[PDB]
């Protein structure tokens, strides 16, 4: 089941990340603690799940993707630490608990995020977290840097900033989302597939399509749930499309993701289950 | 001369970095502009100079180290963008011109720094900026991530934060400096040496020793110059050692750096000139 697969994914990446967060000296203890706080918050580890699942879909042992899984989670975690800062989203809480700058301070949170990004690259190339060839590994870091950087995730965040008080159309909203969250979701599946040592051109293309579709499905579904909650109590896909059409679109995106996985056997079931889960 | 070598180093890295800073879309233009602003400020490019000089000391063509040079400058630049933020150093000016958060805003500066770090890794592995083997290149990214991250430069910044209002001894001050600036100086020489494709174990060790010595020499000399300026107008090495002893120490560090380069021929002259320059 997806519940079982999420639990195994979470346990595996959490255990793998453990070693990364021991300070080499007492002087550095607080920094490493702030990084741990930013990561070890009981997160659902969807990005590790995607990396492990992509690896297994191609016949790899999941631990082959430990470096991939750690890297994408560390990039994700750093992005949230910075996003929560007063200069950005200005959030005092995340999932009910104080954000890193509140539990520590702003300077510490800035540095914790900066350190987490560097650690993500270290994890990708750590021989204990994988065994892929130098060349496969080359591809991995190239992909992560492109996905995480100013043409990917950071670019998405900058688009989000630059769109405050603009009336975006569907194309613009999707473009933003594809950067802000799609890029790192795609990196998760591509890195895990690469980690198997068995990935062919066609399969990577298929996984890219899958990843982009679930990336958008998450965003569309989030908007639908917001409207349904507001209806219950009182630029979005429902505003642009109408709620009925937005609902149809979320199902369409799920179906696009499932269709992209047609070249894979039963070993891809966790990826199929995740796509279904998004709209359940 | 060192003037000539600095000029060539600056020109080469600036030209190499140029391509990196064109936005792939109008939506991303402001982010790329903020990154350019943070880098293209007329900086002296000491870290690129070190990378090129280390490469040439081992018989490489300097352009072999373009990826190394760009990477270390991009990491340096990102570190300053974050350091200038109100939550950190709170500086409105850098080298006489408005800092990135002042010319743009804080959110943009946070993201520009985040994007610059990702770009540093991209530059390291860009086939247009070097031609080293996948394996040499593996070593390069490993080294950069260790130097830049929470056990290196970011660690140094965290030590600096955690030392506010402490009376540090010489050992503690040096430990901080070795992290805050020494790590990236060492990465500059090691990455450039690796880029030559000709680096042997003993030569890398020698360059590490050179790098640590000039890293400290810069810090000691800075403190001496601060005291001499204060004397002229009105935890530091002069306070801990006495000014006379601090002066002797700066010369000692220069001599340690020069001694470390004894295994190299005339091709290492720019590294020797830089060591002499620090105390002139
Ligand atoms: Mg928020
Ligand atoms: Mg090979
Ligand atoms: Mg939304
Ligand atoms: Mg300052
Ligand atoms: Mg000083």
């Amino acid at each position: 089941s997806l519940t079982a697969y999420q639990a195994s994914s979470q346990a595996r990446v959490d255990a793998a990340m453990h070693t990364l967060f021991t300070a080499p000296s007492p002087e550095l203890a607080r920094l490493y603690e702030a990084m741990r706080y930013s990561v070890m918050n009981g997160g659902k580890r969807v990005r590790p799940l995607l990396a492990y699942a992509a690896c297994e879909a191609l016949g790899g042992k999941p631990e082959q993707a430990n470096g991939a899984a750690c890297a994408v989670e560390l990039i994700h975690a750093y992005s949230l630490v910075h996003d929560d800062l007063p200069a950005m989203d200005d959030d005092d809480l995340r999932r009910g608990q104080p954000t890193t700058h509140k539990a520590f301070d702003e300077a510490c949170a800035i540095l914790a995020g900066d350190g987490l990004q560097s650690l993500a690259f270290s994890a990708l190339l750590d021989p204990a977290l994988s065994d892929a060839s130098a060349e496969i590994r080359l591809r991995m870091v190239t992909t992560l840097a492109q996905a995480a950087g100013p043409a990917g995730m950071v670019g998405g965040q900058a688009i989000d900033l630059g769109s405050v008080g603009l009336k975006l159309d569907q194309q613009a909203l999707e473009y933003m989302h594809r950067h802000k969250t799609g890029a790192l979701i795609e990196a998760s599946v591509i890195l895990g597939a690469l980690a198997s040592g068995r990935a062919e051109k066609g399969e990577l293309k298929a996984l890219q399509t899958y990843a982009q579709a679930i990336g958008l499905a998450f965003q569309v579904q989030d908007d639908i749930l917001d409207v349904e909650s507001d209806t219950a109590t009182l630029p979005t896909y429902p505003a642009l499309l109408g709620l009925a059409a937005a609902k149809e679109y979320a199902l369409e995106l799920r179906d696009q993701a499932l269709h992209a996985l047609r070249p894979f056997d039963a070993a891809a079931e966790p990826l199929r289950e995740l796509a279904r889960y998004i709209v359940e």
